[PDB]
């Protein structure tokens, strides 16, 4: 659940790899890569 690769988009987290800039977080992903999904903490 909330924290993947598709739901991250079902918790409209961004899609930034590497890491996420603001005081945003999440620890999801984008897609097959290993993005890293950064939705409201």
């Amino acid at each position: 659940g909330i924290g993947d690769p598709v739901t991250c988009l079902k918790s409209g987290a961004i899609c930034h790899p590497v890491f996420c800039p603001r005081r945003y977080k999440q620890i999801g992903t984008c897609g097959l890569p290993g993005t890293k999904c950064c939705k409201k903490p």
